[PDB]
């Protein structure tokens, strides 16, 4: 759709070097074992990351832009749910979500 191509562009920007500094914790799925997070899958029941979003976007799996946003926001919400609000990862999550929400609001 028209809206989904703009979403594709948002995805490109989120994956670019421009934001890598704060975006990198969301590039690949959360490896709970490598990160020794023994409670991750108790708290987060629907994991989500940027690569999964690329898969769903490249496989034409989103019905419309609103499903795209649902998955992106879900990713962010999971980060906020799991960490306490003074962790730096939450600040990075907020920076990146600022980018996403800005670009999404400015959708033509
Ligand atoms: C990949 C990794 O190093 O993980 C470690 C860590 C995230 C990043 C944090 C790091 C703590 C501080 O060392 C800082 C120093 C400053 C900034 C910083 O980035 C890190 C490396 C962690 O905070 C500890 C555990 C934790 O895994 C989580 C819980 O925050 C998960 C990690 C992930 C990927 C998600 C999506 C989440 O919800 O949160
Ligand atoms: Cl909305």
């Amino acid at each position: 759709s028209e809206h989904l191509r703009y979403c594709d562009s948002i995805l490109r920007e989120m994956l670019s070097k421009k934001h890598a500094a704060y975006a990198w914790p969301f590039y690949k799925p959360v490896d709970a074992e490598a990160l020794e997070l023994h409670d991750y899958h108790d708290i987060i029941k629907h994991p989500m990351d940027l690569s999964t979003v690329k898969r769903k976007m490249d496989g034409r799996e989103y019905p419309d832009a609103q499903g795209f946003a649902a998955d992106v926001r879900l990713m962010f919400s999971n980060c906020y749910k799991y960490n306490p609000p003074d962790h730096e990862v939450v600040a990075m999550a907020r920076k990146l979500q600022d980018v996403f929400e800005m670009r999404f609001a400015k959708m033509p």
